[PDB]
């Protein structure tokens, strides 16, 4: 299925994710573009600057145990994005019937920006509400995602110890 690989190098470990470029071409192209600094975004990146890799220094600001981990907001608040919205991409072969799925966070139809999430369980109520565009490959990466999901959080589901995406390798 996969047409490319992404590794989120976090301060709590690496997460190798297979990207579904043939099922969600625009979403994957958007994620890869931001990751590498190739996409033209109009806000600031997670390092506060105008250009380069968009997600470096980004946190997972929303972690809910046995549900998912969500990040990719340059402000780390949950209200931010790269300065644009774009369409969802639902594919009949992609649904939330396994854990460890990379998908886009959103505020309802057509609101994808930069925020994404990784599930830690089956979440069928998210079917046809969130674009799936990836899946974590190896068992070790699944463990990092698991450990991140179990981290201590405040009353808003924000981790007390910041989980930081230090950079992202594409390959």
């Amino acid at each position: 299925l996969a047409t490319a690989t992404a590794t989120l190098h976090t301060n709590r470990g690496d997460i190798k994710i297979a990207l579904f470029g043939n099922h969600a071409p625009k979403t994957v192209a958007n994620f890869v573009g931001l990751a590498q600094g190739t996409k033209d975004y109009s806000t600031q990146n997670a390092s506060g600057g105008p250009s380069g890799p968009f997600y470096d220094g980004a946190v997972f600001h929303r972690v809910i145990q046995g549900f998912m981990i969500q990040g990719g907001d340059p402000t780390g608040t949950g209200r931010g994005g790269p300065g644009y919205k774009f369409a969802d991409e639902f594919h009949p072969e992609l649904q939330f019937d396994k854990p460890y799925l990379l998908a886009m966070a959103n505020a309802g139809p057509g609101t994808n920006g930069s925020q994404f999430f990784i599930t830690v369980g089956k979440t069928p109520h998210l079917n046809r509400r969130h674009t799936i565009f990836g899946e974590v490959i190896d068992a070790e990466s699944q463990r990092v995602v698991e450990a991140i999901s179990k981290t201590a959080t405040d009353g808003n589901d924000r981790p007390t110890d910041p989980v930081v995406i230090e950079s992202i390798t594409i390959s």
